[PDB]
C-alpha cells in the first residue's frame, strides 16, 4: 500500500537528518554571536523545549495520521483534520513552502561540492590583516557564483557552478528514485555517522587552533556567557532559529511521518531525532565556526564578523583561516563535504513533500514523481542563478515568513479545529513513552501565543525598491496557482 520506513534508527537518523542541512551547522553560531553567548542560549532551550518540542510533536501525529489514509501532503491531511475548503488551499502552502526552499537550497548545495571539489583538487587561492586574505576569497566566491560588480541586476554563474548544479541536482534524484526504504534511509543512515565524525574531528582539530592575535578556547568562552535577556528583540531571534533547529513549517516533518506505521511510536522517535539535532547544533555547530573565527581575529571582530553573514563566515572567512593554518587545504575540504551531505539529507526531505504529493494524489508512479519534481525544481531554479536579488526574496517569503506563519497553521488546524484532546489521543497512541501532560496547556496556549507574537514583530517591520524582486515574487505566486491547479486537478479525479 504504503512504503514504510524499515528500521526505527534509520527513521530517527532520517527525520534527524534534514534539519542539519538547515544551516545549524554554522548558523547557531552566527545568530548566539548576535546575540552574544550564554545570552542566546537561555531563550534558546527555552523556546526548544516551548515551541519546537510540542510542535515537532504536532507534526509526527498529523503525518502519520495522514500515512494511515494514504496521503503525505497538506492539501490531504488539512482537509482530513478539517473538512472545509478553504483548508485545501491553505494546505497548498506546505506543498508551496517546500518546493520554493528546494528552488533556491539545491543551488546553495552545489557551492559546498563545487569548493569541496575545488579544495580536494587544490584549485583555491592562496595568499597578517584580515583584508588582505578575505579579499581572495571574497573574490572565488563571488567569481563563482558570478555576483556582477556593485548593482548590475543580472549574475554570470560559472558554467563550473553549471556542471556541478547537474550533478548536485542528479545525486538527489538517485537517492529520491530508490524511494524512503532504499533511498533516504540508506543514505541517511550512511550520511548521519558521517557527518557525526567529520564533526567532531572538525571540532578537536579546531580546538587546538592559536595564533598571536586570539585563541580558539576564547571563542568557546564567547558561546557560554540579561540585559539582553530583558531586552525583548533575543527571545525573536531563538524562536525562529528553532525552526531551522529542527525543520518546523518546511513541512518535511509532516511527509516522513506519513510513512510511519499507523500504531508505531512518534513520541519517543520524535523527541530523540530533536535531540540529536541539538546535540549536533550546540556541541558540533558551536565549537567549529566562532571559535576558529575568534582565535584567528580576536573575541570582538567575530561577532563583528559574524555580523555580516553566515556565507561570509561560512563560505569565505573560514575557508581563509584554514588556508593559513597547517593543512591547511584538506579541512576546507572537510567542512564544506560536511556542509554538502548535511545538504544532502536536507534537500532530499525538502523535495519529499511534492513527490509524495504526485504519488499520493495524481497516482503518479515514483519514477515519474521524482522526475517531474527535478524537472520543476531544476528549471525554476535558473531564475536564482542569473537573478541577483531572487534568492533573497524565496528565502524571505517561504523559508522566514512562511514557515512561521505553516507553523501556527498547523496548531490551530490539529490542536483547535480538530480537538485538543482528539489530538492528544494522537501522539500519544503508541508511544513507548509518553507526553508529559503539561505541554497539553503549552500545545494549546503556550506554544501558539510565541507564534503569533513572531508574526507580528515581523509585521511591525514589514508593513511599510529593486524591479528583480517583482519577477521573483510574480514566479512563486504562480507556483502557489500552479500547485493549486494541481489539488484541483486531484480533489476532482475522485
Ligand atoms: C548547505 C547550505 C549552507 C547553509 C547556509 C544557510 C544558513 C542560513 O544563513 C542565514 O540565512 C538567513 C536567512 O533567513 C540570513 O538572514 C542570514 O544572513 C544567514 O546567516
Ligand atoms: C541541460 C539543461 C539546460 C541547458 C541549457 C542551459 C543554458 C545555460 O547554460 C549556461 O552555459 C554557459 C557556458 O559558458 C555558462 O556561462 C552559464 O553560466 C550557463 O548558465
Ligand atoms: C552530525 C551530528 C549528528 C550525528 C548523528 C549520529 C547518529 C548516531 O549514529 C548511530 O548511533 C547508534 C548508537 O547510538 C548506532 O547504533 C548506529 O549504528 C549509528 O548509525
Ligand atoms: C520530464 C520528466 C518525464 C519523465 C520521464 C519519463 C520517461 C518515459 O517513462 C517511461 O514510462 C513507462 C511506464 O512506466 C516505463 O515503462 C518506461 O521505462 C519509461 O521509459
Amino acid at each position: 500500500k504504503r512504503e514504510h520506513w524499515a528500521t526505527r534508527l534509520g527513521l530517527i537518523l532520517a527525520m534527524a537528518g534534514n534539519a542539519v542541512g538547515l544551516g545549524n551547522f554554522l548558523r547557531f553560531p552566527v545568530q548566539a554571536a548576535e546575540n552574544g553567548g550564554g545570552a542566546f542560549m537561555i531563550p534558546y532551550i527555552i523556546a526548544f523545549l516551548l515551541v519546537g518540542i510540542p510542535l515537532m510533536w504536532i507534526e509526527w501525529a498529523m503525518g502519520r495520521y495522514g500515512g494511515a489514509q494514504g496521503h503525505g501532503t497538506t492539501p490531504a491531511i488539512f482537509y482530513l483534520l478539517w473538512r472545509n475548503r478553504f483548508a485545501k488551499i491553505l494546505g497548498v502552502f506546505g506543498l508551496w513552502i517546500p518546493l520554493v526552499v528546494a528552488i533556491y537550497y539545491v543551488y546553495i548545495e552545489s557551492w559546498t561540492l563545487g569548493f569541496a571539489i575545488k579544495f580536494l583538487v587544490g584549485l583555491v587561492p592562496e595568499p597578517t590583516d584580515p583584508d588582505s586574505i578575505l579579499r581572495p576569497f571574497k573574490e572565488f566566491l563571488y567569481s563563482y557564483i558570478g555576483v556582477p560588480k556593485g548593482d548590475e541586476p543580472i549574475l554570470k554563474p560559472s558554467l563550473f557552478a553549471y556542471i556541478v548544479f547537474l550533478i548536485t541536482m542528479f545525486i538527489n534524484v538517485s537517492i529520491l528514485i530508490r524511494g524512503i526504504s532504499k533511498g533516504i534511509e540508506r543514505f541517511a543512515k550512511i550520511a548521519m555517522p558521517t557527518l557525526f565524525i567529520l564533526a567532531v574531528f572538525l571540532v578537536i582539530r579546531v580546538f587546538l587552533l592559536e595564533t598571536p592575535n586570539g585563541t580558539a578556547a576564547d571563542g568557546l568562552n564567547f558561546l557560554w556567557t540579561f540585559e539582553k535577556l530583558k531586552d525583548p528583540g533575543v527571545w525573536i531571534a531563538a524562536v525562529g532559529q528553532i525552526f531551522f533547529t529542527l525543520s518546523l513549517g518546511f513541512g518535511a516533518i509532516i511527509t516522513y511521518a506519513s510513512y510511519v506505521r499507523k500504531d508505531q511510536d512518534i513520541v519517543l522517535s520524535g523527541l530523540t531525532a530533536a535531540t540529536l539535532n541539538e546535540k549536533a547544533e550546540v556541541i558540533l555547530g558551536g565549537s567549529i565556526s566562532i571559535p576558529a573565527a575568534v582565535a584567528f581575529f580576536g573575541v570582538a571582530n567575530a561577532v563583528a564578523i559574524a555580523k555580516a553573514g553566515a556565507f561570509n563566515l561560512g563560505f569565505i572567512t573560514l575557508p581563509a583561516i584554514f588556508s593559513q593554518t597547517a593543512g591547511g587545504t584538506f579541512l576546507g575540504f572537510l567542512w564544506f563535504f560536511l556542509l554538502f551531505f548535511a545538504g544532502l539529507t536536507s534537500s532530499i526531505a525538502i523535495m519529499q513533500p511534492m513527490i509524495a504529493f504526485l504519488e499520493d494524489e495524481l497516482k503518479l508512479s515514483r519514477k515519474h514523481a521524482v522526475l517531474w519534481t527535478a524537472a520543476i525544481v531544476f528549471f525554476s531554479a535558473h531564475l536564482v542563478m542569473f537573478l541577483n536579488k531572487s534568492l533573497d526574496e524565496m528565502d524571505f517569503w517561504a523559508g522566514t515568513i512562511g514557515v512561521v506563519f505553516f507553523g501556527l497553521t498547523e496548531l490551530i488546524i490539529f490542536f483547535w479545529i480538530f480537538g485538543a484532546d482528539k489530538a492528544w489521543e494522537e501522539i500519544n497512541r503508541g508511544g513507548i513513552i509518553k507526553v508529559p501532560r503539561i505541554y497539553y496547556y503549552v500545545m494549546r496556549y503556550i506554544t501558539p501565543a510565541f507564534l503569533a507574537v513572531l508574526l507580528v514583530v515581523w509585521a511591525r517591520e514589514y508593513i511599510p525598491t529593486h524591479w528583480t524582486v517583482w519577477i521573483t515574487r510574480f514566479y512563486i505566486i504562480g507556483l502557489f496557482l500552479f500547485l493549486t491547479f494541481l489539488v484541483f486537478l486531484a480533489e476532482r479525479r475522485r
